[PDB]
């Protein structure tokens, strides 16, 4: 059958991504058709594969019909002056020490041609799976960026969050990290869970695969290398605190 | 030939919204046909007129093809508890005395029935005007409800502001408050004006009609009675400021 892969939070970690697109490709040897992907952010910002990983996802869309729409971390390297000669803004902004690193870091390896890249993605999904209209944003639909839906919540709270956006069958988002599949009577809340980017210990790279015919959810796990990502850190200069994060999870 | 009315910004000004449409009414008997009506935000939350703007929009509705978005005053009032007994969680609100008063006045006076009314508002617009994809927000796509998108400024700005949504022919949004017609490389950013909140003085009923073919852009300036406003704000015993604004302008 066809269902419609919908991946988020990769932010930079491209072992995470490329177990995830490996793992699909061998589903497809399982009885799964995939006919689109779905990519929500953040796609970059705090492991250090901000090229590998839009390398990658510009590679899978040459052959495969991919939506990808920002994160607020792309967001905050998409803001910049497009010809700034540093990220030193990023040393302003309210965020964590080590995000500033990492944001940092990713300006400058990204280069202008990744930056534009970033500053060309949508940041609402407006589409439909199987007949059904669908709407995705990062963070919620009451803030893009900032706003976040929690995971482990009543019905009621998810209903609340789903009637602003009730025209559609289902309503994709990155914020609650975890996978979630709440249907209430405006309609399904969905996170795909979070591919790179751990939210506790022994984070495995997840995503979801949505049947385009009758909607349902299924969700995968799939593991991937976390030493050769922490050797990349080290090398890199970046703060233990990513190291942490790798291994402990962190919020965003 | 063909039009899509548009207009924003009625923010509890009935006589405005009144003038408005009996203007289009008028321009309908002088051969303008109108295809579909697009609402922007903030349709209630200043003036006094709350019950009126919505009864006149769903009556409208009823004969008509009309599109309705919410703006900031009304999910500052959306949000709130279904079942809250009062409208005092506004105090603790960062915005400015005038506004809680009128957002208090406005949720008591809209009811149950009125304050559901508003929590069944989409909050974003996605629709075709033609052939042409069209995207409509009340702040900017950066930010629906806070987001503020400046007029008067160099092509270069709106040029910024459409990249996110370039997949769309135009993008519609209401935080302008002035007649907006900016083209840009990844399509135009409109703004059909204010509808009855003025900017500054001298105020005028304004909106937009966009040609449902050549998408070209005629705004309208309409005159309304300001002093059964004034004299239905003093009745209520609202704000002088609220007034004030009305004959001098005031920020969103
Ligand atoms: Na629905
Ligand atoms: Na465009």
């Amino acid at each position: 059958m066809v269902y419609v892969a919908v991946l988020a939070n990769i932010a930079g970690n491209f072992p995470a991504l490329t177990a995830a697109l490996e793992k699909i490709e061998e589903l497809k040897e399982e009885g799964y058709e995939i006919e689109k992907y779905y990519i929500l952010g953040n796609i970059v910002g705090l492991f250090p594969y901000p090229r590998e990983v839009i390398e990658a996802i510009k590679n899978l869309a040459k052959t495969s019909n991919v939506k990808v729409i920002r994160g607020k971390y792309d967001q905050l390297i998409a803001m910049s002056d497009p010809h700034a000669g540093d990220p030193k803004y990023i040393d302003k902004l309210e965020i964590p020490d080590h995000l500033k690193a990492t944001l940092k870091y990713t300006w400058e390896k990204l280069g202008h041609e990744g930056r534009e890249y970033l500053r060309d993605l949508p940041i609402y999904l407006v589409d439909k799976i199987g007949k059904n209209e669908i709407f995705g944003v990062y963070g919620s639909p009451v803030n893009p960026f900032d706003g976040e839906i929690l995971p482990d919540q009543p019905t009621s709270y998810y209903e609340a969050i789903m009637r602003p956006v009730k025209e559609y069958e289902m309503l994709l988002v990155a914020s609650p990290r975890y996978p979630l599949d709440a249907m209430t009577m405006y309609g399904r809340v969905v996170c795909p869970g979070s591919i790179g980017f751990p939210p506790a210990r022994e984070h495995k790279a997840t995503f979801a695969l949505v049947d385009a015919e009758t909607l349902k959810v299924k969700f995968i796990e799939v593991e991937y290398d976390k030493k050769i990502i922490e050797d990349r850190i080290k090398l890199e200069k970046l703060p233990e605190e990513v190291i942490k994060i790798l291994y402990h999870g962190g919020k965003a």
